[PDB]
């Protein structure tokens, strides 16, 4: 990266002590950006979802891949699952999305249950595949709660075929009283549903999809246990990336693990973390990593910067992986707790070739989790960090409660967060297009037509904390 | 600019790293200081008004080219108003200010509205042209709202001829029940207004005007269109200087533009941005601007600097384009969201030849935006930055609602702010009263009887940020 | 002074960036420590009261005389009320304080508003000069409020002869009801009074008289009028320290006012100010003055500095100032509001000669100002910064309302501030000896006996900002 | 210590300044690092508890020894006193823990108020020596405040011989409906008691003991009397280690009594301070200090640093002393308020073979204070700081009562402290692990097996504050 003339600081740099210089443009509008990546996942954005299993979810995966990013499973869920999801996934459309299906004589309370873990605001009642109507907010809201969908239901909705242009779908929806826009098979049954937001979207986005032109999907991995047995049966069951993360990916476990799943040689990219050293990034690669995670404690108040002083501020970090992996010829991903469009803006332009995203996702309606109301009714839900400890007690396998009580006492508390949901941008895509615009608006300033070009001529500079007071 | 010894910070500085070191001074008081500015704007004092809708307005124009300082119309106004505004504001005079004209079979309602845009606390009643009366706060307050004007209206005031002595005129209402002075001309018709306070001022400000005398006044353009014909149109329409602003300068479609610009040869300055960079500045002034704009993200939690890593801290960055100006025989303007008078005196220690001024100004009963009270009767007024979302709907011409709704999508929210109204220096003036002393208590502390000497003499120093503990 | 190795800052010093590190120490206790100074000004503690007409009265020349330090009276103040005041002041006893006197017929409301300026917290009841008793609080309150004296007044009370042993008086104290010692004269009269706190404090710190024996005393002038003859008539008043004291002491007025008055040579110290920088230092010394003071917007958010970007953190001039003047064989004193007693440690360190305390003691019995409660009952006093409105209006001499307006008119608000008076330490004395405590462990930390030693032996260190998070 | 290329600040570090980067690590769990220390304290955990009378109680005592700790008992204790509490803590169990014995006609207000200085949770009812039952909390609340320990005492309880596995104890609990594990002496007395959470951290601690098998204890001395006599008549009364601490320790003072002790000979290593320089640490080892205390002062807002601009930052003081020790071969303890895990960590990598732990472990049951309960009903507990008044004026011994207001004429308040305690982890072990717990991720993080290598292995780097915001 380039720095302004004697701007060489005695301290490692973090997000707040960094600004980027505009330069020399001749990029028109933010729509004339390229956002496809060259690490070899296949993301047409450079978002990634971080596994945790309170984000990591199938709506998610669904969304992600069709708006262009990949999800990561948990690496705690059983095979059987995985492989559902992931056959789930894959038989999913590349322009609608599915909608949720109500039973007529499904209650309002179920209803609503129900209707509020997807975006688009409504549910199809669907009988014998066909539907019959539609049901909204404030259309189960305010009636006796004994009610039915049946008593309801709105029959009336709009209809369209399969393949008719996204342009022609908003054209239609410009004066209905609903943007619903749901989308019925040629024989006559549901095949989806459609909005005039998605609609427009679908002609920004790339959805993400394999050799096959199906959405592609990751999955995570531990270093316990047979690793390569894993990884192999994953890769069976259809996953497109592998990911080996730890607290800490320097130590010899994750070099063996690495190098015992790089054996069977799966053809696959393989996604290694987590360093935040260069001597920690080449021991990565040598050992058969194609893609290295950064980011350890990147908080300077984090839970384990307070625990212990190991971490190291994101940017810095970022940077000198990023210089190692181009040495080698390799890829590296931000991690560390993305909160704001400019984190993504600073990891792209410090030379990472994806950035991952964590909790920030979690206040979503596409999250696994469900959505709860707090004490001023404000929607939030709840997160539990990267596992829950029910989870971690359930990868310990089967062992003596007195062995499993004792290696529980040095585990830390649950960590349970309330992450609020804005109501003004509670759908995920409501936050994609917050993100990549601002990632759009960085690439105009900068004059990059691409991210490459973004990471070649960027010129940054340093800030002190005096500008924060 | 000088600094003290062994002060070379390895970052960019912002307005609380700096401080000025008082030195060697010969001026007796404020008043024996020269605001005149340099940069061929014809300003009297370095403030610049900037062009956004909640604050360029016509009253703006008329009370701060009184004043001294000149005003910026926004580029999205049509040709027409801003060529009835333009004539409007040279037909004003130069001493006295047009007050509010109110009809006696008015409401109490409208009487107190059309009462509270302007800062003299009073509005005259005519009839034919020849006051009657005045009617004031708490006059039309406190009565039934279903009378009118000629039951509230107060007949007494004060009156003297066209000509009179400002001196004359404040010794008259050194005992008058009401400070308001209406003004009437020698046939006997309304003529103007006059106040203590601005007669007062008469003998402390210069206003800026043209060759002919009359008021000078500045208008916005875009890069989008004819630039050469809308910027053509509005010199035949009487404006004095031409702004080309955008959110990144350096892109080569400004480039164009300010070519374009300079091939017609209007005969006027050319202000141009934003840009940050001696070599955005370098390039801007070889492609025919004569002033540059200076300020892209100054703050380091503003909207762009969360939204992307883009900026620069304003203090460094003004002082870096002023050298490269001053290099080129330019001059730089300051913008970047000035809050207190200390911004304008570093602005003006940097090497600014001028301070622009935004949104402090939108508080104030001159704004166009009109005097709205929150929930505790404290007065406010809504501001929603450079423009508001239906002002830049009405400038993407007749476009297809997809494009339209394609377009808006990366747009953000239009995050309008609850700007406050102080109550004791609710009036424009009671601005830059404030302003202009803070600057003259800076001339007289570092010695210097006009801008350039300010620039010459001053000698700056750098603070750590524990001392904001 | 002396730096640890390596310590050398980019950047002017304040308190908060600075530390004492201890060194060899000889010194037992804090009892061993000598502070009387080497000025010339005759203190025996490094204190000095700002001449503030809210700090600055009658009460507090008394009690810091008594307690070895100097008040000097605002320059505003008549100079029939000066001569007034020096003639009390020089008047009181050196070892006695003098009570507040009460008329048997007096009613309750006066009573308390009468006990409450003074730190006593009893009034002595006089009947032709022969106490007769004591009233205190909680015995003139809860009774009927058109009660008066007489009906409260407790005729039980302690007495002593003059010239009695303060250890014998805190003996004979040691079971009294009540801890006064009013004390009787040998005819019989009242003579003053006297109580244990204060009979210790008699054997710790020495009044600071002139060659007469009495309490010395000093005034402060500015640079309008006669500045000789005010300053003539001053010193025939008694005064016998001057001081000369505006907001920017650098320029040629205040040459040509030290030169006026050392040319009368009065036989007095100068005390001249404000400046900064070594320059200006020099330049006042040379002009006349033997003390100069320092500290010119000392604080990074005081009203100076958020006015105008003038100013300077005080460390850094303070000991610029300090080296000079040792150069030049005179001294320094460190102004600026002084807020904890590290301030006046570290000022001392520096090498100022004498510390100047304003705003901080405003907060006193001994105040001129009244006691008020707030709304929660807790004390306070107002406080007017250097000079009310009123009074620099009276300054400004006979002078037409049109010129008093129009110079009134760049001049700021009030500012007046609510200073809260601790319960526990609402005694001036009480705060006396707070910071002599805390100067006193400075200098055993350090290991020197007196002021000299702590300048020369001490070696200072320096911090960042972030052990402030 | 190594730091990062560039890092070479200008200022002094401390905790929040600084930051652990990970390294090569080859350490499996937390379980697999040694903490025993190499001072010669002969502590198996690098913590040791200040001398603070609101804190060195007994049963700190003998909870922190047993679990491999070391405590100091206050310098003002009686010698009587200290010989009672050495002989009752070298009288305890190395498994089991001393419970709270009651008599079954005790009050339920008595029951309770002895039941809360235990972590336990329960109290054990004693009838010549023999349990007869259990007493817990929610047992005698919610009862009739005047019925007997004999009416709410329970019966049934867990019963075990002397020498009983560990392990097979906690599998016994692992159903028992109380976790308590009251311990039998082979005749059938009560013999201690046992936890299983205890008997988990009996197996992961190691007791610090003597040659004999006995519980290690310190005292504290002063440098006022004889030092010699009480050093000698306290390493008589069974006192392992000697601590010599005052405010100040480079005065001459504390080397005399150095060497007064040190002539003595008695064979115990000596802890000196306090200093934060490497002239004092050299001059302390010479006088015959074996350890130096290090911290003065430490925070930027302590009381201290308030009153005295003396002191240092902790870490980079630690650095220095810990190095001049290591040139002189002697060791360093760090003092200075510990809040957070991270402080010990930071100290160990900074090269200090001890860490010294205040205030914090006031809010315990283990505590010398008594529990309180506070406005919400939130448990708390009072701290006087170093001693109470009440407890310096007595060791100012038998002195006038003119003397002693004399010279706490200038002594500071009392300064009480409510320490909460946190409900979750109350217990002293309870924080014990937590701090371990810390410090082991550490050493895995760093890649060391004992402390030794920690020091050596260590690299560290520098942040801004701006990540505080």
């Amino acid at each position: 990266v380039r720095f302004l003339d004697g701007h060489t600081p005695a301290y490692d740099l973090t997000y707040n002590d960094v600004f980027v210089v505009p330069g020399r443009s001749d990029v028109a509008s933010r729509f004339d950006v390229d956002l496809s990546t060259v690490d070899g996942s296949g993301t047409t954005i450079p978002v990634v979802v971080a596994n945790m299993t309170a984000v990591a979810g199938r709506r998610m995966a669904e969304t992600v891949a069709r708006r262009g990013g990949i999800v990561v499973l948990p690496q705690d869920l059983p095979i059987t699952a995985v492989s559902e999801t992931v056959d789930f996934v894959k038989s999913r459309d590349l322009v609608v999305d599915t909608p949720v299906t109500l039973s007529p004589e499904d209650s309002v309370s179920d209803a609503n249950a129900l209707l509020h873990k997807r975006a688009h605001g409504a549910a199809v009642v669907v009988f014998e595949g066909r539907p019959i109507g539609l049901v909204t907010e404030a259309n189960c809201a305010g009636v006796d709660r004994f009610a039915r969908v049946r008593d309801i239901a709105l029959s009336d909705f709009v209809t369209a075929p399969v393949g008719t242009d996204p342009r022609e779908v908003f054209d239609l929806l410009e004066h209905a009283p609903i943007d619903v826009a749901v989308m019925t098979a040629p024989d006559g049954t549901l095949a989806g549903v459609l909005t005039r937001t998605g609609a427009i979207r679908a002609g920004i986005y790339t959805p993400a999809v394999d050799a096959k032109g199906r959405l592609r999907i990751a999955a995570a991995v531990g270093i316990n246990g047979d690793v390569g047995a894993k990884a192999q049966a994953l890769a069976e069951a259809g996953a497109d990336l592998l990911v080996i993360d730890t607290a800490h990916g320097h130590q010899a476990k994750m070099l063996d693990a690495i190098k015992a799943v790089a054996s069977l040689d799966l053809g696959l990219p393989l996604v290694a973390g987590n360093v935040v050293s260069a001597e920690g990034t080449r021991d990565l690669i040598e050992a058969g990593a194609s893609i290295v995670k950064v980011g350890v404690g990147p908080g300077a108040m984090c839970t384990t910067r307070m625990m212990t002083g190991v971490g190291r501020p994101q940017f810095s970090a970022v940077v000198e992986c990023a210089a190692a992996a181009r040495q080698l010829g390799g890829h590296v991903w931000a991690d560390g707790g993305v909160r704001h469009p400019r984190d993504v803006a600073l990891a792209l332009a410090a030379g990472a070739s994806n950035v991952m995203i964590g909790s920030w996702f979690a206040g979503t309606y596409e999250s696994p989790g469900d959505l709860l109301f707090d004490r001023d009714d404000r929607p939030y839900k709840e997160s539990y960090g990267m596992a829950s400890k029910r989870a971690v007690a359930a990868r310990t396998a089967g062992d003596s409660s007195f062995d499993r009580a004792r290696k529980g006492l040095f585990e830390e508390g649950i960590s349970t967060s309330r992450m609020s949901l804005d109501p003004a941008r509670g759908g995920v895509e409501d936050l994609l297009d917050h993100i990549t615009s601002g990632v759009r608006s960085t690439c105009t300033y900068v004059g990059a037509a691409n991210l490459p070009e973004l990471h070649e001529k960027v010129v940054l500079g340093v800030q002190s904390a005096a500008g924060f007071a």
